[PDB]
């Protein structure tokens, strides 16, 4: 059936439907010429069925696509371009991105590649609604909200096109302007200058040079490849020296705290980037890029922790990048093989900035945290979700019960759950003891519950659970409501559900491991 | 619908229809005078709807459900009986365990509780298929293959009642009867004799006792509360004079390389069960195993670790309990409020044999290994799974393309996902470059993909891609088959999916950290 692949409910006709395309620096300017088959490359895809013109309702998600295709890492990015097309359009939205099925589904020759069925005009006959054209939709991805539009090539051809954002113009450093771009998607939200954060860096890299007790510091410097214990050892000893600068003073509080920001972290990234970094990839922007961005502890240097971007201002993000410049400098000769002054100051600098930007536009990002929907709360060796994004879910309105599935496991040796705090709302929001359990590996454990403050039901095991490699638990809920009448925010206290792991005499107080899975309260 | 609730595959009449239910210690003889519904008591449920006897096909899963209700954890159990209808029986299969929507859809009254319902005549006419009556069926638990039953209370008169085992016929200690019984579902399989497992313990703790270099090791002992680095340190070394005792010379060859069977580990347990046990819980088992199942690090004693229990012979296993039963009674002094020697001894030794026994019967169970299925691969801090289990399948014999998520995040600072290694077989398992991406926190991430030794393709990201609390992924891969001929077992070299996260130069040698998702062919 055509409704086993076509979701009616999101296709819909509509006059002038524009969408944007990324374009790649050099085709920016021809292609607001006019849409066309490219007569080299795959034209769309490798698949036959798939190829077509591709485009996206959101521009942010288009500018992604522009950078240069010889250096995807680093390169320069194009600009972006919205097209039209003039009069009416049907955005036929799929449920499905199988061409098979779909052809299968919708009556089509099995022979001929879905997009060019697509632009015949019997199609557009069939499924056009009377629109002059047809055009797919489908979810650009997971964990996004945007669409993207397959376009067939010779309907393409009627497109206007039109400039959107033309990076290049722009002049800036690096990749500077797209992400700038991006950043106007969240009005929270990190939208720094780097003209500004890579011009305080470079101030605060020559400054840190010429200081006395640094370059004091560099003179105890072995400057001869020494054991990588007493180059982290040397490293910490400079990064501590190093650190009561001046001009480092508020990263001087603002890494002091957290662990993560540590100067051992500090020492240990800049002996990382030392043992990868050789004289042609130090001379090759990309190469740098690709050879940074496959190393861990990055978040120390950014000031990322816990969920949270710490360094958010140009001036303590200028502060770190210097201080890691400083480090790698120092680190090269200890456990390198090129010019240390060179990498450091320039092509590593450009190419951190670089990794600084794509993970600031992650957390610009709408996304999911621990113990949403399916994402995963990993603490204390255990891993728990939803199993679902249903369960995750609490439905009110309504007289009866749910069942709500929550997968539970460890990264190795046994580890135990001590039981699980449940909400409660006197009729509205029952536990159904009976039905409530939890399954290891496949063992039914029934569960002993008892009521607490704040309306909150602890239920432990009637069993011993423990969970680690090779044995897995799922922790099934059953929730039953007597009223028909829903949830209010005032009556729900805390919006998680919580799993208790083993017990720590953390803070000398008796601490429990918690793992907490969030809900929504709907309907 | 009644096929909206109603499974009618898995629905069957049979004849002289029998499953099982657990008893508890005291009823063994009296429910094989027949079974009715208890006056005391939920009488099968805290819903209405769902109040009858529970049975199940597997009188394996019965078995844990006879221990004593006052003592859940460490109590006796009772047996396990076999329940038979006389005559035809309609076992109906329920998709659903919703009693609103069951009733809703099979147009039942919706006033009276399912479970009655289901015992009336004209119910037992419209579904028993000429049965004389109807009982429920639903999957036992996830991670279960076994069903449970739901009888009607009235119907269930009908039952003939016969032993199938009375563990406290067979006079053994604790639950060693039980135990020794669910070992009989795996014919690898750990089936230990405990009695002599606890035979041996004890004449090792009694020797171990008169031993000159333990009991002058213990001379040097504060026997006063002293603090617990001291008390860790002064066990540690304890424990490595104790594993010199020609008694504990396997155990001493069998823990000596793999770090979780560590002497540190033993002295960190020592340790957290001293600090636990006080004279009441001492005195009780069920609270001492309550006490004891909460606390971290058991698999050092146990002997299991990355998914084996390594300590698989009555022989070594009674040389690390007697050894850990040793180091608690010295622990206790030094961290306790207590008889030392009275737990340690006899009501510790107890507990943890009961702890081993709930591990091993779950390791005896079938599971998942990390990367099969939904279940997670938990490494290096970062946690990647086969969104769902279909995902995890990668179908066969036939043209066209098929798509595979995989969930990937880590669980603190940003760390990187280098690439995927993928497998091909030409014409039968081609990757499709172009709809095989990354989506991180919803931005599309391009592949660029190159094909390698072995029929691996390695696919980079043309973005640097980094997870972690708070930014998440979703690795997509599309497959694309232009041959309708079966993969055959020969041309699958490897048979998973290896997702690479960060470069570390372990072993002298740059190895990338590797995150394997398993999948099977089929169809």
């Amino acid at each position: 059936g055509a409704d086993d692949v076509v979701d009616s409910s999101k296709s819909f006709v509509m006059e002038n439907f524009s969408s944007y395309h990324g374009t790649k620096p050099g085709y920016v300017d021809s292609i607001q010429k006019g849409i066309q088959k490219p007569k080299s490359g795959t034209q769309g895809n490798y698949d036959d069925d798939w190829k077509g013109f591709y485009s996206t309702d959101n521009k942010y998600d288009a500018a992604g696509y522009s950078v240069d295709n010889e250096n995807p890492l680093s390169g320069k990015a194009g600009g972006v371009v919205k097209v039209t097309y003039p009069g009416l359009t049907k955005v036929l939205a799929l449920k499905v991105d199988n061409a098979e099925t779909i052809k299968k589904e919708l009556g089509l020759s099995l022979t001929e590649p879905l997009m060019e069925q697509v632009g015949t005009e019997e199609f557009i006959k069939r499924f056009g609604d009377g629109a002059s054209r047809v055009v797919l939709s489908l979810p650009f991805a997971e964990g996004s909200s945007s669409v993207e539009y397959i376009n067939n090539w010779e309907q393409a051809k009627a497109l206007s096109v039109e400039l959107e954002i033309n990076f290049e113009t722009r002049g800036k450093r690096g990749q500077d302007a797209m992400y700038e771009y991006m950043a106007q998607a969240c009005a929270s939200c990190i939208n720094l200058d780097w003209d500004v954060i890579r011009d305080k860096t470079k101030t605060k890299i020559e400054s840190l040079k010429e200081h006395g007790p640094i370059k004091n510091k560099m003179s105890e410097s072995p400057n001869k490849t020494v054991s990588e214990e007493k180059a982290k050892q040397y490293l910490e000893e400079f990064h501590q020296t190093a650190l009561e600068h001046p001009e480092l003073s508020e990263l001087k509080t603002v890494t002091g705290t957290n662990p993560v920001f540590a100067g051992a972290n500090y020492a240990a990234w800049a002996v990382n980037v030392a043992q990868v970094i050789d004289s042609e990839t130090a001379d090759n922007l990309e190469k740098t890029t690709a050879a940074l961005s496959i190393l861990p502890g990055i978040g120390s240097v950014m000031g990322i922790a816990d969920g949270a971007v710490h360094h958010n201002t140009e001036e303590i993000v200028a502060q770190s990048i210097a201080l890691s410049s400083l480090m790698v400098a120092q680190a090269i000769p200890l456990v390198g093989e090129l010019v240390d002054i060179g990498f450091a100051a320039y092509n590593f600098v450009e190419s951190i900035i670089n990794l600084f930007q794509v993970v600031h536009n992650s957390y610009n990002r709408p996304a999911y945290s621990p113990g949403h929907k399916t994402q995963p709360f990993l603490h204390d060796g255990y891993a728990v979700s939803w199993n679902t994004v249903e369960d995750s879910i609490i439905r009110t309105g309504f007289q009866g019960e749910s069942g709500h599935d929550i997968k539970i496991t460890a990264e190795n040796t046994p580890l135990p759950i001590a039981g699980v705090l449940l909400p409660t709302i006197p009729g509205k929001l029952d536990v159904n003891k009976s039905k409530t359990h939890i399954s290891v590996n496949g063992r039914k454990i029934r569960m002993r519950c008892r009521a607490i403050d704040g309306d909150v039901t602890f239920c432990r095991p009637k069993s011993p659970v423990y969970v680690g490699n090779g044995v897995h638990a799922n922790l099934h809920v059953a929730f039953h409501r007597s009223s028909s009448e829903k949830i209010h925010s005032n009556e729900i206290s805390s919006d998680s559900i919580g799993v208790l792991g083993y017990q720590k005499t953390v803070d000398h107080t008796k601490v429990n491991s918690k793992l907490s899975l969030f809900f929504e309260i709907k309907s």
